[PDB]
């Protein structure tokens, strides 16, 4: 199971696939990597079509 994280930092935007087996463990994986690039503040899940998105 890989979800597609959807950046949408101020002054940065993006958007990357992890592997998660769970949904818990997909918020803190990819806020992991949303730190190495500055995008902490608000974040969503699509469980819907499995996307993740968080904006800052």
């Amino acid at each position: 199971m890989t979800y597609k994280l959807i950046l949408n930092g101020k002054t940065l935007k993006g958007e990357t696939t992890t592997e998660a087996v769970d949904a818990a463990t997909a918020e803190k994986v990819f806020k992991q990597y949303a730190n190495d690039n500055g995008v902490d503040g608000e974040w969503t899940y699509d469980d819907a079509t499995k996307t993740f998105t968080v904006t800052e």
